[PDB]
């Protein structure tokens, strides 16, 4: 039975919040932090994982355009691949398309599988949301009610299940009555609350959070 | 000699911050704005003037898709085709495509000509904000430093002169050394400074700010 609230910053599985930029790697910051979050939970440990890594490395053969979007299903792909992910410490952002530079010998994580889960479903989201981990989802971001949010539950009636965006569903619960995800952005601390968009929860799919969702799994780190 | 510093709002020639929504019709907002302008400047009453009589009739033959996006000086074509423009009051925003519903029995403003100025020439706009008024312009938005921004003199590194959203130059100056043209967008008070940006000006026609401006007349 589930939690009626749940939030994996207070479990220590969340990194900063982290500012894209001019570079279009939402896809690649939703991606890593579904993964930090596996890796605290398996390793005790939390390392911001190398969205720059992904925009470089999963490229054309993932369908990813680096700085022009990509997906997280694919970016976990090339995890599993690439057989690693660099720490961001040793592999830094910087909003721009470079030569791939993966490193092993800083590889920070390693990735077994991902589950997608179905289109639509806000039940089974709050479940794996509840009982996996944070998970990587897109939203339509593309109104300026959404990017100009700064606080409480944001409930936009033009909004669309044709999700553009991909953001970290790091936890639920409610507001007074008012149901909602909690969305970790890549628009750094200055955008919502600290970073963080809290989105309407059972109002039917609102902006597409539960029409793409995946979450990754770690099996070896040796 | 060219004032260091102009602000339309001083002279009462710049209506209420519009809040577009999710339409794209920041072009349509931008030619009512340049237009409500030259409405106080010939009968001395400020109206706000209908971007949704934009949206619905400024369509195909104007090569604008309401909603979709659209561009100042065709919409000021219409305008001078149309032989008028509805009030806001009398053709309220909706924020979606609707049919043309323009009547000629509430048309507030009507235009003789507009003039469209040279590509890149910051001088040239410098000139036709002090002179003339408020000017129609594209910028490049698409940047989370543009939707984010709060105060100052916006500078983003990563601009392009590919302009995509319309917005109004109401005025210029300077801030503690960084040059500005003062933008109204159509994004609402929560934008910016209660619903405008300071963009940087002389920085090489920064987010393509001077790449397509326009303005139009009335002569009656
Ligand atoms: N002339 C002109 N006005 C424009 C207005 C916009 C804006 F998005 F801001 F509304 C974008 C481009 C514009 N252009 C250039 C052009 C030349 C042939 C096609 O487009």
């Amino acid at each position: 039975i589930l939690p009626d609230s749940v939030d994996w910053r207070e479990k220590g599985c969340v990194t900063e919040v982290k500012y894209q930029g001019s570079c279009g790697a939402c896809w690649a910051f939703s991606a890593v932090g579904a993964l930090e979050a596996q890796l605290k939970l398996k390793t005790g440990k939390l390392v911001s994982l190398s969205a720059q890594n992904l925009v470089d490395c999963s490229t054309e053969k993932y369908g990813n355009k680096g700085c022009n979007g990509g997906f997280m299903t694919t970016a976990f792909q090339y995890i599993i691949d690439n057989k690693g992910i660099d720490s961001d410490a040793s592999y830094p952002y910087k909003a721009m398309d470079q030569k791939c530079q993966y490193d092993s010998k800083y590889r920070a994580a390693t990735c077994s599988k991902y589950t997608e889960l179905p289109y639509g479903r806000e039940d089974v989201l709050k479940e794996a949301v509840a009982n996996k981990g944070p998970v990587s989802v897109g939203v339509d971001a593309r109104h300026p009610s959404f990017f100009l949010y700064r606080s409480g539950v944001y409930y936009e009636p033009s909004c669309t299940q044709n999700v553009n965006h991909g953001v970290l569903v790091v936890g639920y619960g409610d507001l007074n009555g008012k149901e909602y995800w909690l969305v970790k952005n890549s628009w750094g601390h200055n955008f919502g609350e600290e970073g963080y968009i809290r989105m309407a929860r059972n109002k039917g799919n609102h902006c597409g959070i539960a029409s793409f969702p995946s979450y990754p799994e770690i099996h070896h780190h040796h």
